[PDB]
């Protein structure tokens, strides 16, 4: 199977998923002075209020904070997207210091983390459908930087310790993501692809331009997590980032000035 090991990581992933190599692969560093400002962008509408939380997994990558979606309870709309996208699940990329994490780049500069916060089309039905449609998706992506505690993880940070390993999950009821959002929805928006194998081109990424502020405690807790197995040798969860891809011509559009 593929990961982000020597032996399995991103620069392997195309002898498996061939669309690594693609046109519109995710993620891209985003260089600010050649994103243009779009006037016909909207604000993002990020209708949060009744998200229902149910349950967290080690899925042996990452974790998934997954979300019911078998109702129009947490959606994206407005921003550059047409019609509505139901909140699936969160989970971050992070590293295996403060200095790296990030899947996208901002001017070549990496994050220590990256929340991303995935949406599925609601006029494709279900999010298998979804992925095989090009605009299938819309993920809300949100740095993280090293600083003062974002109190709205805490709960997430807490829970690790009981999902260590791969295969592990807990439930994870009434865990409000609008705590996970920085003040200002100011964003980039191109047209790209998952991060992750199958790696299918079918995501409106929405970048936040504002990253959040989470503690050096908080993010040495993402680093305790295992990709591995209960019983199996201790391979700490860090460094579960795909590089920048090439941009390829897509343009990057900014929603502010
Ligand atoms: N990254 S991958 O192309 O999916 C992959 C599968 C795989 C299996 C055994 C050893 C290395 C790799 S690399
Ligand atoms: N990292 S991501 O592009 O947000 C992502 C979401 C997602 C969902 C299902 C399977 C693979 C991936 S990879
Ligand atoms: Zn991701």
């Amino acid at each position: 199977h593929w990961g982000y090991g020597k032996h399995n990581g991103p620069e392997h992933w195309h002898k498996d998923f061939p669309i690594a190599k693609g046109e519109r692969q995710s993620p891209v560093d985003i260089d600010t002075h050649t994103a243009k400002y779009d006037p016909s962008l909207k604000p993002l509408s990020v209708s949060y209020d009744q998200a229902t939380s149910l349950r967290i997994l080690n899925n042996g990558h990452a974790f998934n904070v997954e979300f019911d979606d078998s109702q129009d309870k947490a959606v994206l709309k407005g921003g550059p997207l047409d019609g509505t996208y139901r909140l699936i699940q969160f989970h971050f990329h992070w590293g295996s210091l403060d200095g790296q994490g990030s899947e996208h780049t901002v001017d070549k500069k990496k994050y220590a983390a990256e929340l991303h916060l995935v949406h599925w089309n609601t006029k494709y039905g279900d999010f298998g459908k979804a992925v095989q449609q090009p605009d299938g998706l819309a993920v809300l992506g949100i740095f993280l930087k090293v600083g003062s505690a974002k109190p709205g993880l805490q709960k997430v940070v807490d829970v690790l310790d009981s999902i260590k390993t791969k295969g592990k999950s807990a439930d994870f009821t009434n865990f409000d993501p609008r705590g996970l959002l920085p003040e200002s929805l100011d964003y980039w928006t191109y047209p790209g692809s998952l991060t992750t194998p199958p790696l299918l081109e079918c995501v409106t990424w929405i970048v936040l331009k504002e990253p959040i502020s989470v503690s050096s405690e908080q993010v040495l807790k993402f680093r305790k997590l295992n990709f591995n197995g209960e019983g199996e040798p201790e391979e700490l969860m860090v460094d579960n980032w795909r590089p920048a891809q090439p941009l390829k011509n897509r343009q990057i559009k900014a929603s502010f000035k």
